[PDB]
């Protein structure tokens, strides 16, 4: 096993799989009663990803439900059934659903009804945030952030021992519908991967071929966060797509039939599970089927220059606030500071209605079109001054959700970036939808209107969000998916493909990296980019560090050494493994000890040869490299093979260790 | 460079790259114009990329225009437009087309006129197939097959010098549309994918940053496959996971990106060219946004079956008939067995009239669902005895397709498996979902059609099609988007993802290896698999062949080797590298020196230290292997790093050599 904070060696874990299939098949012929359990053995990963995707759709349901009612519960409350939230007693004037100002004022209307329901808005959300943060301050402070960045270390072989375990799945739950209702620049899009993968650790040790493997329970982490977003967007061939491109590391051809079944198994939960029939695929989805003219990919483009110039603009900006906190008086208090954040998002959100609207409604308005019934000041039309106040009232929406959520990303409690990045690329979409669609019907006689309502905001809308998550993301194929998936508009594909590779470009010309992979070089995890390459020109002699200032290279001779020796090695050295070689003159490679191994047998043995035996344990393949050889192709082996050491050999002759941490710390 | 039919070393065209890169950066400094010229090389890709969308989108279009004329050439001609086919003329009794019963006997309707058409027909299918065949045993004898188990190789590494080149281009383009005209039972939609690659190899020679080096080529060959893909059936996001899923090894995330770019590119040429304003994506395309109900799922499992069991069975009878011919008199006559193909083909299909329409055509009316106005034997409802007769037609038309697409796909012309598989699945489909409607409305007294025409026989075909698609392929994610994205039903998906599934599950049970694989296995191609694991226990020090019964192990000595020494080793061995080492008794790992550089610098010098000095073309860092590793261990290496040649060694003392192609020999 490993130690916490500790990376995975992907090859040994292969190997020990190995053996574990050889073993298998061993006892297979044994009986027809071991073929079944052979079969059963085989089945194993299937029954794992299928309850994942059960669990992870359960989840989801129940964390919408939950986080839609104590969202509404910040207006009302209802009469008839006090477990509806609004719209669930609005077709279930509304004399059913009493306001707060209502229930104490008793008048509806009035300043001090106004008055009234501003105080109870602010109080429920200082309430809402401070019950969450608090929670996770307590219960699992893992539960804090999206939770994206981590699993994105965890599936690069890392280790963080409570991070996907019951009480952070548990505090996550509670804490991530509670700051959903506090009204906090967030959502709970994001943070279903982090559940999803939860729910798949938690499930792994039902099982012994991926309790014990965790090249294996990474895989099961890959298929989960594929659970995770399809079960999120209800996008499963998205939810793929992004498993195979944002959070998980490797696909050996195996991670992608199983995060097809895991998207398939959460999706179909989904469509099952549907207790009030709310056809919309997310809350926040719109049907699409609408045709499109060349001259319109004109503004998507540019579009996604804004997600690329906001993306940009945010993990400079984000990332700079969140070191801040880090290091000043600021991250000394996480309570507090939920609870000023919450206090001023309600504040300065409870005015307008766009930003008092739950974010997940406010995109569903944003990518619904106007329809002639409705009436909002969204689409109200004669235009004149109406039209010009909405747009006014959606520009102030965007700025107070660009500031907020920059403040408000970081914090201590569940935080998704999925849902506030999209509803700022939404408001930017409808805004300039509105605007087009102003120039078409006032211009008219222009010619790329006259030969071609013409145009839809909320493809605008569409659009933007996915130039703006793009930006900040960084994801292209994955993010694509996701959208048409979302909303279910497979004839807009192309229009969306623009705006994400043109926020890509947009956001590159600021700096390569995105929003998950700056809360990795942010927090300082052991993440290995395969985007990042080392330009720098150095030899492997150089990385590798049993250098001149420091102590002879730990080694182990194959027979001289006895048991006190091995023992004061394991106790007075806190390196997880030692080159055990021929001789200390010869310095031949003959295999490599790992510390919690030689530690194991030695207390079973209690409770020295490697030619006590210690054969059994001893690593007979280390892998090596010559001491000249560049640094940048051991780099490349660590990153293909996912190794966590490469004992450096000079003509044979052992000359040194490197570990993942080793070429980390250089990278720095 | 490398020699015809050798593999790629990625790791040492990686290196290159680095040179070229930072020798680039060198000459960036020395002027604002070399800055620019820098500019210039890094948008190279995309210029790249763009121009292979621009090539593949022209050329499927002529394909499909020139394929769609000639096929309709075989039924009559236009007399108003010529240039028109039966489509084209119909909407430009339809006076205006005239069969060649017409033209010849005069009359539209009678025995003889049927006979004359007969005969017209057989004659026409005969002089394309004729045609085509013919001219790919001229000019391109690589024009043949659909030509994607070539792509695999190439994209894994290896070389086919001509495989790519612009005369196996032009004629895979004219033999395509010959053959798709032909009757032959195939399409051009599999074979567009090397179209695309081609047009990205003849490209890739703009641009020297992908010109010399064959990993970059090989990733602008990634998106090319892509393009290809997106364009063969407007399925943009389809083609880049199908360049993911099958043709393409390596991804890196930058082939991602630019295979997201090519297939964005691919598909607004193919949106912005609409010669004629058809908006079918492809020629078989079907809008779909009804819904489905859960039940619905538990047939559509079945359909995957069928798949299953219909992949699973090509893959045993179509390989055994390739073999055959590969290896019995059938295979000294390319041209005599498409003549007898198409000859066979043509009077067998011409009575039935879905096995008579082109399959694209056909495929467009099983996935079209029934409307009011149509009256066509598929749809003819009173039910009564049409249906049953239009069944027993669809029955025929499945027969048919099955026996020739076994007997057709590995001919001597260009021959696609996407559309006849598709077909197959589609009238399997088509059959089930009149099946399924039957039973509705004759006993919608059973609860399942009570609580929830009910059912749309349309749906079932596509889902037909994903099912032998995928039971033949064996592709899961990329099968799914290609197929929505083809038809646009982004709300079938769960049914398509379940059928997919259970395709490729049912057809595994009879052997992992799809039709791909299979025509590579077959084709004894050296392509190193994924899917495949050394399941034999075995040590690296057997699979090294300078064995007991070998010759000694060529290598070369530092610094005692001549000039002369070297060149006569270059001439008397075949071997394309050499171990250079300290002495021929230290046998200490100095170097690699390749067989094609040394030739080139002994002739440019003519026209030995390696401490005339050969230090330039030194690989210093030759990759290397404990003679004691686990050949798991190395076929990893190989297949992650993609090396060509792994220097095995035993404690420092050079031991001997593993290729590629060793390691392939010793897995048969
Ligand atoms: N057996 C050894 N002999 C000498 N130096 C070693 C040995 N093992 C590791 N080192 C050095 O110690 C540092 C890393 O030691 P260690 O193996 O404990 O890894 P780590 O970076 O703490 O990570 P992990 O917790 O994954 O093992 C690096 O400087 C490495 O060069
Ligand atoms: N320098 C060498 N000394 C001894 N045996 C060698 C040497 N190079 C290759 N061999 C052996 O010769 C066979 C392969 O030789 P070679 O290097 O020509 O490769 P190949 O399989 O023909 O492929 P490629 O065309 O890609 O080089 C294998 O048996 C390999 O063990």
């Amino acid at each position: 096993t490993y130690d916490d904070f500790h990376t995975i060696d992907w090859v040994r874990e292969k190997c020990k799989d190995r053996e574990r299939h050889r073993r298998i098949n061993s006892k297979k012929k044994e009986s027809a009663w071991e073929m079944t359990k052979s079969l059963y053995d085989a089945w194993s990963g299937w029954l794992v990803v299928t309850l994942t995707g059960l669990a992870s759709g359960a989840l989801a349901g129940l964390i919408d439900i939950a986080a839609d009612w104590m969202t509404d519960l910040k207006e009302g409350i209802c009469l008839s059934a006090l477990w509806y939230n609004h719209e669930q007693c609005c077709w279930g004037k509304c004399p059913q659903w009493k306001t707060w100002a209502e229930l104490i004022i008793g008048q509806a209307e009035g300043p001090g009804s106004y008055i009234m329901n501003y105080i109870m808005y602010i109080f429920w959300a200082l309430s809402f945030a401070f019950l969450a943060v608090s929670l996770v301050k307590v219960f699992a402070p893992y539960a804090c952030g999206s939770g994206i960045p981590e699993i994105k270390t965890i599936l690069s072989g890392f280790i963080i021992r409570g991070y996907l375990g019951k009480w952070t799945l548990m505090i996550k739950t509670i804490t991530l519908v509670l700051a959903v209702a506090s009204g906090l620049s967030l959502g709970k899009e994001g943070p279903l991967v982090h559940v999803a993968c939860c729910c798949g650790n938690i499930f792994s040790y039902l099982f012994p071929k991926y309790s014990t493997n965790e090249a294996k329970k990474r895989e099961v982490l890959s298929a989960a966060s594929a659970a995770g977003v399809s079960v999120a967007f209800g996008a499963p061939i998205g939810g793929v797509l992004f498993s195979l491109e944002e959070v998980s590391y490797y696909f050996p051809l195996k991670t992608l039939w199983r995060s097809f079944f895991a998207a398939l198994v959460a999706a179909f939960v989904l469509r099952s599970i549907n207790p009030f029939g709310n056809s919309r695929l997310v809350l926040f989805y719109v049907e699409y089927h609408t045709p499109w003219y060349l001259f319109e990919l004109f503004p998507f483009i540019l579009l996604g220059v804004f997600g690329g110039l906001w993306g940009a603009f945010f993990i400079r900006a984000n990332i700079a606030w969140c070191r801040r906190r880090k290091s000043t008086k600021f991250g000394k208090y996480p309570v507090l500071e939920v609870i000023i954040v919450a206090a001023i998002t309600a504040v300065i959100a409870f005015p307008n209605p766009y930003t008092r609207l739950n974010t997940s409604e406010l995109i569903k308005e944003l990518f619904t079109d106007c329809g002639p019934l409705e009436s909002s000041s969204l689409c109200d039309y004669r235009a004149g001054v109406g039209v010009y106040s909405a747009i006014w009232q959606l520009c102030l929406a965007l700025i107070f959700k660009i500031i907020m959520t920059v403040f408000t990303f970081g914090i201590k409690v569940p935080s998704g970036l999925f849902i506030p990045s999209m509803a700022i690329g939404a408001i930017a979409g409808r805004i300039v939808g509105i605007a087009v669609e102003q120039l078409a019907y006032y211009h008219h006689d222009w010619f790329i209107f006259k030969e071609w309502d013409c145009i839809t905001p909320g493809l605008y809308a569409m659009v933007g969000a996915a130039a703006c998550l793009g930006g900040v993301t960084r994801m292209t194929v994955s993010l694509v998916v996701i959208v048409f998936e979302l909303t279910g508009g497979l004839e807009y594909t192309v229009p969306l493909m623009a705006a994400v590779m043109t926020s890509k470009w947009v956001g590159d010309a600021f700096g390569r990296e995105g929003i998950y992979e700056a809360h990795i070089r942010l927090n300082g995890y052991p993440f290995l980019d395969a985007k990042e390459e080392f330009t720098h020109t150095t030899l492997a002699a150089d990385v590798m560090r049993p250098r001149r200032s420091d102590p002879p290279l730990a080694v182990l001779t194959q027979d001289n050494m006895t048991v006190d020796d091995i023992e004061n090695m394991i106790n007075e050295t806190s390196y997880n493994g030692f080159p055990v070689i021929m001789s200390k003159e010869s310095q031949r490679l003959v295999g490599f000890a790992l510390r919690r191994d030689l530690t194991i047998a030695i207390e079973s043995a209690r409770k020295v040869c490697f030619a006590l035996k210690l054969r059994s344990i001893l690593d007979m393949s280390p892998f090596t490299v010559t001491d000249h050889t560049p640094m940048e192709i051991v780099v490349d082996i660590f990153r293909k093979l996912g190794l966590r050491q490469c004992l450096v050999t000079h003509n044979g002759r052992l000359l040194g260790i490197i570990t993942k941490k080793d070429i980390l710390r250089h990278m720095a």
